[PDB]
């Protein structure tokens, strides 16, 4: 079907995309890179999370394959010795289609600057624009905290694995439909109380942030920080929206975290 | 209809249910300690794990309420004030059923000596009957670490504002089915290698513990400890079985959360 | 002898600076803020570190004293209405001086643009000027680790208790002549690997950072956060600098941090 | 000089003793186990962590030199191939001498049942004889917390490397004359609080450990466990004793910390 191949742009990611369509030629493969069907990423996650983002309105047409050029990859089903195998193997259409749940930010204005909407695959961060960071914490509409310290980050269960980690969060499997709050170094004394733990919220509830004096912010969304100004609330929640990974063979989630935390 | 009443067994629990009891008479309500169908503690949480535990055959028949009458305790949905308040509500039947999951733990033994079930509404845990503690942590067959060090606690859910938190799990909400993994004082040095991380599994990840050299274990069920010699095997999975609480107000889990840890 | 006041600038502070200003004029007090022997803060512990900062030239001449008029400033040791009080006792002379270790932090640059050194009190933390933070961290000339992560934070023991705190570090008694290295978010892989634990170093020990790639960095000392552009090292040793504060009663540190972080 | 040597008892430890037995007959050392001035431990941590309480009574007259017969053990200067090396050097007196700090544990029990002393390398941890955990924690007679969970960590500074790393605490240089308390899984909520952080204390600085119900405890000092009843007080403090160790080469605290934890 329709196809095409993303390069992180060094020669080895290039030359074997340049492969890569060179065998999809030997086959009923059109290169599309309008409206593929299939999303080939060749480098690193970075390189992955940037197909994502550049395909991320047409989400439930398109499946994702990761090819990792550098060390193992998590978004990486692939190596690149592998490749010919892919390109005959998707040719075929032998592959079963596995899904992994998103986040949505959404970041509302005030003096009428509407609203901005985000999907994030690993996960989305917010820090101050400068000075300190102090947000009200609602859950469902319930004041649950007010968080002063360096941040938060909200993660996906396949982003868990990513800057979720380092923060301490839990890892989750990515079957389940979920989205986890960690902190970024709280301060906590008889005057400033958060929870300290990560939190792990299920589809549906709504976790909102509300400034408390300063309303400038540092938002992330995968590798891509903006600055929003006259900030009145940012929203997570886990998306409707599912990405959508081309699977060929058995590789388990967990053993992926095994294989890039503990030992390959 | 039947119902019954366990209490801590201090003067204010024991005063507290003897007027349950006689409110209780002033409407179709048998006392039936056999085959109740709502069971109420009076007490902390350990009384209502306590009450768990002796109702874990008739589970699908039971609708648990819990009184705290000492600080809030995180099973207890009402402070002893209300008591009069609940015995007409239930009296009417005004009361929707909300719905945990639990977790089983499975151990096999060596020699013939088959295998025994526990069934766990905050955790199970595992440490050495002495000596150290090694296990070969098995995620569905895929060999996932060799843990060293001082144990590991599987939580549910609710069981996660426990053990679990202190231990630097995640909270989870409970409507999520899933059950985490946490260390306890892992080894991490050039030679042994862990996670680190929590990890929140599905329902029908089954999680084995196996022994690595020493085959006696400390098996923690809720507050029950015991021995287990010759294991061959502590497999952990999502319950199939559910504890069905009977609500007669809003009291969310996050807020429940906010008002044990943040402030109340 | 010779004093000066500074206040934090609200109505409390600045109406307690001018009455503690006639209470002294009662006395051998001359204000003067140029060559002041006493430095009283009014105000919390952004108020005193100002303070330290101000006088940071003349640290071997100054005891100095804080009052705080929020909530218990760790740096401060009188409340408000204990002034008269103090304003008595600083002017007969009874007071003992304590001294707590300070930090130096020596910025050097490339293109002989020399280098920049710094004073701290609580702590001095390094991040990227954007884009990842990469630095070998590199202890008396031994390569110890790469650190990749979002930055590090050293601190003095006096401000163990402060950013420290929050990133994980232990508390240490401001007898003990050391620094503390703690990390930011580190991400920890198969392939990029750092200690994790905090760091306590002696006097006489050097921490040096040394970027990898990117140069530029945002370095803070205590709250001043300055870009640094062409960086080709910056390093961290306990100074040889102490500050001087007056004690005139019995306030043990590991009783102010029972009273700031347990209850009060 | 008169020395000894130690061995784990594996055949590879059993014959490099019996041959540096040989190569010291070469020289004028007599082996001596009564009243040795150099003590060689062959083997891991555990073995060395042995020969040290061995003679824990003649610590100001002998120098502790350690093997590894397997990986790399934290408190071993030479791999088993450098024996012959070391012989050489040991014979010829081509050494200094360097010195760490020691824990003193003091158990007071009642019913005038007097006090066990005890020595620690690594660290004195203590636990509940079974039951839950509760002391308070008095430093220098302030009481500062009461701590509610599994048990407490005291560690030396070489020590902060082994079972206190585990816990989170904060790796510390030998040089510092210094003790370190961790928390082993602290209840926090509402109602029970502690500190959480580890906690570094100087030379002279006493910390007592008090029952509050329950007064049977298990108390471990370097690997070696004790049940201790009826136990009043538990106190700890930096021993006035110091362990010497034979150097004839740098190996750097922090180059052993690097090649231990990061990579060797
Ligand atoms: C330390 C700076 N970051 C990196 O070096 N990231 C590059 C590494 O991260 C791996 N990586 C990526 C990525 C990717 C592409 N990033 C450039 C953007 C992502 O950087 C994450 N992030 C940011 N601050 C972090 C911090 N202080 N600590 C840890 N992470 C941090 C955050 O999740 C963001 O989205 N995604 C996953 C995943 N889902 N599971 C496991 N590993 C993954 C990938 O293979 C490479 O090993
Ligand atoms: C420190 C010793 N334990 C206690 O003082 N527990 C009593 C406290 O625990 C609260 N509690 C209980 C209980 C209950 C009844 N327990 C006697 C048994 C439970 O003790 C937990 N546990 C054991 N080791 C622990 C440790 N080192 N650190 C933290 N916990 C630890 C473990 O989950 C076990 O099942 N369940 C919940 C819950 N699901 N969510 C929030 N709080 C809860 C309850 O209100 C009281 O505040
Ligand atoms: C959360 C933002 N910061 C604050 O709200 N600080 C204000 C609080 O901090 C207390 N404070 C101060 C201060 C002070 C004055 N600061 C404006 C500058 C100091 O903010 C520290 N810092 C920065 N990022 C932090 C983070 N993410 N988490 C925790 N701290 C963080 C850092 O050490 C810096 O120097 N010094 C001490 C001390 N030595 N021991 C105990 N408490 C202390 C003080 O009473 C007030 O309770
Ligand atoms: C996990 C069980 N313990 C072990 O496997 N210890 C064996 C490991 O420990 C290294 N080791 C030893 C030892 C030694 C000899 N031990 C049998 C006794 C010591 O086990 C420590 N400990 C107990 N519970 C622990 C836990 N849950 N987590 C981490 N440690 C734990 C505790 O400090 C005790 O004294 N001393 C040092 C040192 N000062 N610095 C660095 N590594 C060191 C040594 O090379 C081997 O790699």
């Amino acid at each position: 079907m329709k196809y095409m191949i993303t390069s992180k742009g060094d020669e080895k990611s290039d030359l074997l995309r340049l492969n890569m369509i060179a065998g999809f030629g030997e086959y009923d493969m059109e290169y599309d890179d309008v409206e593929p069907e299939i999303v080939i990423s060749i480098g690193g996650d970075g390189t992955f999370l940037s197909a994502f983002h550049q395909y991320e309105e047409r989400l439930d047409e398109i499946a994702f394959i990761g090819i990792h050029t550098g060390h193992l990859g998590f978004y990486a089903d692939w190596r690149p010795a592998e490749a010919d195998k892919l390109v005959k193997l998707l040719a075929k259409g032998e592959y079963q289609k596995v899904s992994y749940p998103l986040l949505k930010t959404t970041v509302k204005y005030g003096i009428g600057k509407k609203e901005a909407t985000y999907l994030a695959l690993n996960e989305s961060t917010v820090k101050s624009s400068g000075g300190p960071f102090v947000v009200d914490v609602v859950i469902n509409d319930i004041h649950f905290e007010r968080f002063r310290g360096d941040g938060l980050c909200m993660s996906t269960p396949s982003g868990t694995t990513a800057y979720n980690k380092s923060l301490g969060g839990a890892l989750m499997h990515p079957s389940i439909e979920a989205m986890q709050l960690t902190e970024m170094a709280s301060i906590n004394n008889r005057v400033y109380r958060t929870i300290g733990s990560p939190l792990v919220f299920p589809k549906h509830h709504v976790v909102s942030l509300q400034p408390v004096n300063d309303k400038d912010f540092q938002i992330s969304v995968d590798h891509l920080s903006i600055l929003h100004r006259d900030v009145q609330e940012i929203r997570y929640e886990v998306s409707a929206k599912k990405i959508h990974f081309a699977r060929f063979r058995s590789f388990p989630f967990w053993r992926r975290v095994h294989d890039s935390f503990i030992e390959d």
